[PDB]
RNA sequence: GCGGAGUGAUCUACCCAUGGCCAGGGUGAAGCGCGGGUAAGACCGCGUGGAGGCCCGAACCCACUUAGGUUGAAGACUGAG
RNA sequence: GCCAGGCCAGUCCGCCCAGGGUGAGUCGGGACCUAAGGCGAGGCCGACAGGCGUAGUCGAUGGACAACGGGUUGAUAUUCCCGUACCCGUGUGUGGGCGCCCGUGACGAAUCAGCGGUACUAACCACCCAAAACCGGAUCGAUCACUCCCCUUCGGGGGUGUGGAGUUCUGGGGCUGCGUGGGAACUUCGCUGGUAGUAGUCAAGCGAAGGGGUGACGCAGGAAGGUAGCCGUACCAGUCAGUGGUAACACUGGGGCAAGCCGGUAGGGAGAGCGAUAGGCAAAUCCGUCGCUCACUAAUCCUGAGAGGUGACGCAUAGCCGGUUGAGGCGAAUUCGGUGAUCCUCUGCUGCCAAGAAAAGCCUCUAGCGAGCACACACACGGCCCGUACCCCAAACCGACACAGGUGGUCAGGUAGAGCAUACCAAGGCGUACGAGAUAACUAUGGUUAAGGAACUCGGCAAAAUGCCCCCGUAACUUCGGGAGAAGGGGGACCGGAAUAUCGUGAACACCCUUGCGGUGGGAGCGGGAUCCGGUCGCAGAAACCAGUGAGGAGCGACUGUUUACUAAAAACACAGGUCCGUGCGAAGUCGCAAGACGAUGUAUACGGACUGACGCCUGCCCGGUGCUGGAAGGUUAAGAGG
RNA sequence: AAAUUCCUUGUCGGGUAAGUUCCGACCUGCACGAAUGGCGUAACGACUUCUCAACUGUCUCAACCAUAGACUCGGCGAAA
RNA sequence: UCUGAUCGUAUUGGGCAUCUAACCUCGAACCCUGAAUCGGGUUUAGGGACAGUGCCUGGCGGGUAGUUUAACUGGGGCGGU
RNA sequence: CAGCUUGUUGGUGGGGUGACGGCCUACCAAGGCGACGACGGGUAGCCGGCCUGAGAGGGUGUCCGGCCACACUGGGACUGA
RNA sequence: ACUGCAGGGGAGACUGGAAUUCCUGGUGUAGCGGUGGAAUGCGCAGAUAUCAGGAGGAACACCGGUGGCGAAGGCGGGUCUCUGGGCAGUAACUGACGCUGAGGAGCGAAAGCGUGGGGAGCGAACAGGAUUAGAUACCCUGGUAGUCCACGCCGUAAACGGUGGGUACUAGGUGUGGGUUUCCUUCCUUGGGAUCCGUGCCGUAGCUAACGCAUUAAGUACCCCGCCUGGGGAGUACGGCC
RNA sequence: CGGGCCUUGUACACACCGCCCGUCACGUCAUGAAAGUCGGUAACACCCGAAGCCAGUGGCCUAACCCUCGGGAGGGAGCUGUCGAAGGUGGGAUCGGCGAUUGGGACGAAGUCGUAACAAGGUAGCCGUACCGGAAGGUGCGGCUGGAUC
RNA sequence: CGCGGGGUGGAGCAGCCUGGUAGCUCGUCGGGCUCAUAACCCGAAGGUCGUCGGUUCAAAUCCGGCCCCCGCAACCA
RNA sequence: AACAUG
């Protein structure tokens, strides 16, 4: 489902693009719409914490349930699929027996008019929310949430997905989509399935401007400035940067994980 | 030139929110039709459509060449491109 | 007014002096609303100073919200005045209505009373578990008692039958207890006469706390329908411009008028009832969801440019008289076409991905309030605050100057033209502040040049050249799009004929009709576009102005793009694509002493760092040096302990 | 023999009447080299470089014309 | 009384495991609260003597700061002294 | 050598020739040819015959006889049966 | 067409056990590994061995053969779902509807290519060790692409039976795969006979230069297609197509 | 180490002291590529166009016929146009020659360096394909017997 | 020209600031092995330590002079 | 292990 454009212009040779042949309804829901602003990487301090961010097209906040405690039973109906510029996946819109509209992120195959069950005696089905303790082992999950009751944190991008491994006595072992082993309560929710849009990796954006739609502002190498802005800088034609590589702010490369954090307890093992 | 305490982003650099502007001419992507061709197709020829950091060109934004200016009309500009 | 100032003079002036002059329910703002951002009660944080921030409160460049045409002053006018509207509020009448107090209109249970569900499960029964002990076949080894038999150093085995304490398979009790499973009282509910058509609820209006709907949103591209504007013309009022012609349609002027209201056209838009309702912080008749029935093909309803009506028995106007040529008075005709927007229908429609503010306001629901309300006509009233003069591509603003510079938006007519380019002109403005002369060199800005044609020079620098429209025709290479307007050619004016339906645009008179802002033919008048043949003219028909030079070979960077404001626009930077490394979530990273923030309302197909830079084919060897990652056997080593 | 080659105008071929620049090779790489990427590449460039047609006051070699100055008169009137 | 082993008593210290009450939680709910994604309180779910922080102590540390880097010399540099 | 063809393929009315005919012209139709080799390229005057061969075939076109083409190269008409 | 019958024919989804490797924990102590002989290597920081748990990938012991199926390439863990062909009998139906097929089209082992996954073991390249005059090899220790999957490209093999398809005929003997039918049918014996379709061995006539083929022809014949014309140069250059 | 017999493989037969492969060096012959350069041939488009035919025009010239004795009729020259050879300009197509430098090929004698094939050729060999190497060749993956000698 | 390395048997390398011995590898020579040659095996030989001239009882070694070879430097207008 | 050549 890319499309490939044809090459009648410099910027649009190697270009592709979403066939969006999945999304139903061009428009959101107006009542769980909040709106955006951007920041251009400002904090509020007024400084640029994070460069390369600004400019950027104009977007307004889907408000998705990444909570799903609150209607253990009560089914609802997959109304729509809809575009979401906040994030990778589409998300699709739920109509619940008793009345109410919800957006979830849309697992892979759940198409327009599906029934998505939730709680502890739902059906292991690509969109139905569980908690790990009713999920069997080797089921792929998404939308894992870490603290019980804190919300989907995990494996939420498109294509993404975490294998749950198996369960002892309190604890769920789950491989986390970079290969971590990680150990997390079984009180904790999952969504039963993968996430859609997984071919959006492949999608060749094919000019600078492109870019520059999406909010990614314009990125300078540290060997071509000066040695006041960059340890790189310097030099009489190019160079290699004269030292081993380092950030903008002279912090050489390595682990940079807290070696004492908190939750060393939890994680089995590294990713590879 | 060194320090202490302050003042400045009405210029300029970037970002944020909300507005406005872009004469005219050309080329004719996807798609959708219709005809063909096939067991079915790929594919093929017409239409239609109006894409694009597309083309030509004013306003507008620039500043490549050149001449003039150089106690200037102007502490950075004018003319022709 | 004229002694300063204005690049000269000045009787003039943006200069000097005195007086005067800026009128709003509707225009632009506040009294209405929020965005980015600001401030910020309490608060959290920080030795102090202070940092951030919640409620809240400000903050238009945006949202909502009521006015048009004419006349008037020396100076203001959507503000004054005249005509005609619209919006919010207030009082007083008059008029019926709708309610409270009254009735009424439906709805409407709470006393008590007979069994099932078959609760309760005592119990009996289904099932089978070591199916509490136990009898008993049987299991097994180096225990062990009596007795027959053999050897010896006199301590113990073999042939092991019977049997004690028993491992084992189970013949077998298998009652119970241990279980679930149908399964009585106690106790409790579904119904039925019944306290019962009984108390009670609701039945004017207002609700803005709250709920819900709406408000409410991108970009590109039209098409169809109109309209303004413009160009002609019926008709109207005038002209004779001392020249060869021209006495009237030959020429010149006119051929006007808004909001509001009426109207509902073209075009767009929507199925409607009734019931239930885990949701919407309380409630809901509203919203959401679900269900049935009918409607569906339609009709109806809302919407909606324009036409037409009215506003207009008014206002204006060409012109004619009158004129201290300042005032004044009178005042014609106004029809039908063409062409046509950047405006309107249209926040509509189609397509696209990069997925496109909030809040008031408005409508609706209920909580709540509530005995008097709602409404029509008439008359009389209130409608506050600030801005308004003037200049505003400039001599009044920013550049020290009346400075060739800079300054956002709206209006934008004619002939030619593709055009908001260009040339000439209208309406309207201006000749802008030193002049007058004079054929010196020389300098600047334009123009032209015989023969030659890059011989010039670091270099074709500059100049010249090409240039439009329609029709032919077009190479290597290529990523199949391009290259390409490649290259290289031909035609082009005027007059007449084809030519009255030649052709194509719109479509009047009258025929015809389901009676209307209708349809069908019908074809006048008005403009548009080429083509063919014939003729005529010049040196030249793209006519002036305007308006691509082309082709070939290398390097570098793929490309469009950015950059040293003021000597460097590039081969530098950026880029899409690549790879490595970090990061498991108030993540890493960054800003802060911290709190807090950003990253991101994101979650490894994500985010940050580094290097390489579309694409094609590729990217070899070295881990000794130095970093990075992991390890911890050995050596050495801090404070503390020990003393 | 390179945006890299000192020696150096290396040598050979092409282009010119004549070519220290240009294109093609050679390898003797002072001092090339694979993501400070290696070698190619259609399209694109106010980029650098060499050649051709056309075209001309760039030149052989200058000559004339008009305007703004310079120049005379009157007025004002500085500067380093 | 010695080296080696073992054991008792008393004292000191390290591992290892569990606990909950310090402390911790941007996990959840409720109240202050009329309007509150702030804060505080209350209860619950977790974590837990770990972490964080104070004092002391070792490492690393062009990230930042202040500085030094000689003279002679047939100019200085380079060489030599 | 795989797409050739616009008087090209057919019709009508005229013209033309000794004669039929796109032979020419105007108009109308949209055909015609091709893998049974179109359109290109290479070579060649064709034949009665001659040479060879058991024949079938293969090679050849010289004398003589037939027909064709040309007359320095290219183009054109005149006269005349 | 009907009635039966045999089959690793194909595609999709799910799924099973053994072994290899790795990970975690226990026990354990100094070697393991490898070869003709060694060395590199691994280990003493607790390897190899051994037991329990876990993760992951690839191939499917026995059945299994000389056998089956498929046009060829090819095809064997299980189950389910979708699907193609063949054989035999009946003779119900159609009435020569056939055979071959230049060009063309489709399929087509392995290696390789593109994008995206996955990676146990194996293993080009590469690196070390040995051997040797050398050793860019064979042997040993490691080890990247690749081998796997999804979707496309490639279109070649000693793609072979070195034997193009169709048809008819021309002694038998002898195994084996699938049917059908006959006498004592149970003479249990699943035996002999007949017949149809395969797949092997022997063997007559005939053919062949010989080896050999021989009812599955390389025999006797007819129809159609592909190909050959001394060896090199060369399945190369040039042109075109992909 | 040498011999004898039977059997098996062979690319050996003056017979393994056999046969034989590919780089490298030297010589000759023919051939491919190449910046560029020199030719030939047949067309195409446009520009210009002689002769001549045809179509017009014909103010000037003209014996035959007609006449009203003026002339008319018909003709000719000249001129205009369509077509038109040769020439000019342009962009392609196509067939040859030369070309610094470079790719292989064949053959030369007593050259240099290995030993890949033929025997189990000393690691069975060949085929397709990939990567690597002075060179024959090596290794992987699949395949064939045209090998497997116990 | 400066600076600092180097010259050792036929070739390529040690030995030198550690003054008293000149070494390894290939090669050359003689003998094996083989039908013959390579490879293999045994046994030998071969050097003024670039030249000269000092120091020392004594020099490859230490110190000067030359003659060669190699590397790095030779910059600012 | 081992082994080239004429
Ligand atoms: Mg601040
Ligand atoms: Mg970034
Ligand atoms: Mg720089
Ligand atoms: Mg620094
Ligand atoms: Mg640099
Ligand atoms: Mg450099
Ligand atoms: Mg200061
Ligand atoms: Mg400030
Ligand atoms: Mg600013
Ligand atoms: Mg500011
Ligand atoms: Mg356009
Ligand atoms: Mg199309
Ligand atoms: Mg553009
Ligand atoms: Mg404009
Ligand atoms: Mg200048
Ligand atoms: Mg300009
Ligand atoms: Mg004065
Ligand atoms: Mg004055
Ligand atoms: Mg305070
Ligand atoms: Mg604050
Ligand atoms: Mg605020
Ligand atoms: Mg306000
Ligand atoms: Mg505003
Ligand atoms: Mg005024
Ligand atoms: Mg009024
Ligand atoms: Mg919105
Ligand atoms: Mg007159
Ligand atoms: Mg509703
Ligand atoms: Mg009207
Ligand atoms: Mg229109
Ligand atoms: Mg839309
Ligand atoms: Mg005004
Ligand atoms: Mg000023
Ligand atoms: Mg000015
Ligand atoms: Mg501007
Ligand atoms: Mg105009
Ligand atoms: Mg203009
Ligand atoms: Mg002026
Ligand atoms: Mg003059
Ligand atoms: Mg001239
Ligand atoms: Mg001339
Ligand atoms: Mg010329
Ligand atoms: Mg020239
Ligand atoms: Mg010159
Ligand atoms: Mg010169
Ligand atoms: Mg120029
Ligand atoms: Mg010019
Ligand atoms: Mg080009
Ligand atoms: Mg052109
Ligand atoms: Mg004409
Ligand atoms: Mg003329
Ligand atoms: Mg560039
Ligand atoms: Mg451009
Ligand atoms: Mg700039
Ligand atoms: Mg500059
Ligand atoms: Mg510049
Ligand atoms: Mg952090
Ligand atoms: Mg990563
Ligand atoms: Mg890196
Ligand atoms: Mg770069
Ligand atoms: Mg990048
Ligand atoms: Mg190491
Ligand atoms: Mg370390
Ligand atoms: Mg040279
Ligand atoms: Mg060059
Ligand atoms: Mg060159
Ligand atoms: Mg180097
Ligand atoms: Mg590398
Ligand atoms: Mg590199
Ligand atoms: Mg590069
Ligand atoms: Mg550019
Ligand atoms: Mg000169
Ligand atoms: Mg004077
Ligand atoms: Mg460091
Ligand atoms: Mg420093
Ligand atoms: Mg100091
Ligand atoms: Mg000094
Ligand atoms: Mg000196
Ligand atoms: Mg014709
Ligand atoms: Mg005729
Ligand atoms: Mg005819
Ligand atoms: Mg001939
Ligand atoms: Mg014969
Ligand atoms: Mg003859
Ligand atoms: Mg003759
Ligand atoms: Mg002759
Ligand atoms: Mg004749
Ligand atoms: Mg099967
Ligand atoms: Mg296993
Ligand atoms: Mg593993
Ligand atoms: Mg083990
Ligand atoms: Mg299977
Ligand atoms: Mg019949
Ligand atoms: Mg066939
Ligand atoms: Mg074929
Ligand atoms: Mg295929
Ligand atoms: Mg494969
Ligand atoms: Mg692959
Ligand atoms: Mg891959
Ligand atoms: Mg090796
Ligand atoms: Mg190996
Ligand atoms: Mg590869
Ligand atoms: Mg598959
Ligand atoms: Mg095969
Ligand atoms: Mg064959
Ligand atoms: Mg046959
Ligand atoms: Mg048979
Ligand atoms: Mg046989
Ligand atoms: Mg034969
Ligand atoms: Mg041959
Ligand atoms: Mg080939
Ligand atoms: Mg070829
Ligand atoms: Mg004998
Ligand atoms: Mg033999
Ligand atoms: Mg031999
Ligand atoms: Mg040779
Ligand atoms: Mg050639
Ligand atoms: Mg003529
Ligand atoms: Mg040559
Ligand atoms: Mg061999
Ligand atoms: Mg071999
Ligand atoms: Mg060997
Ligand atoms: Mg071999
Ligand atoms: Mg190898
Ligand atoms: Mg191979
Ligand atoms: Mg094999
Ligand atoms: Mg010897």
């Amino acid at each position: 489902a890319i499309r490939k454009y044809k090459p009648t212009t410099p910027g649009r040779r190697g270009a592709s693009v979403s066939d969006f042949a999945e999304i139903t309804r061009s428009t959101p829901e107006k009542s769980l719409v909040r709106p955006l602003h951007g920041r251009g990487g400002r904090n509020a301090h007024g400084r640029i914490t994070t460069r390369h961010k600004g400019g950027g097209h104009k977007r307004a906040y889907r408000m998705i349930d990444f909570r799903r405690n609150d209607k253990d039973g009560v089914n609802a109906k997959v109304a729509h699929i809809e575009y979401d510029p906040n994030r990778t996946a589409r998300i699709a819109l739920l109509h619940y027996l008793d009345g109410e509209k919800r957006y979830i992120i849309a697992p892979n195959g759940l198409s327009q008019g599906d029934v998505v069950e939730s709680g502890a005696n739902a059906d292991i089905k690509p969109g139905n929310n569980l908690p790990l303790r009713n999920i069997p082992a080797g089921t792929l999950i998404h939308a894992v949430e870490l603290r019980p009751g804190g919300g989907a944190k995990l494996a939420r991008s498109a294509g993404s997905s975490i294998q749950l491994l198996g369960k002892e006595a309190s604890y769920a072992s789950l491989r986390m989509p970079s290969g971590e082993i990680r150990r997390v309560d079984v009180r904790c929710r999952a969504t039963v399935g993968e996430v859609g849009n997984a071919e959006q990796a492949n999608i060749n954006w094919g000019k600078a401007g492109r870019m520059r739609w999406k909010g990614k502002r314009p990125s300078v190498r540290g060997v071509v400035m000066n040695p006041v802005d960059h340890p790189h800088g310097g030099g009489e034609g190019k160079t290699s940067g004269g030292r081993h590589p380092v950030s903008p702010w002279g912090k050489p490369e390595g682990r940079t994980r807290n070696a004492n954090k908190s939750s060393n307890k939890f994680i089995v093992r590294r990713r590879r």
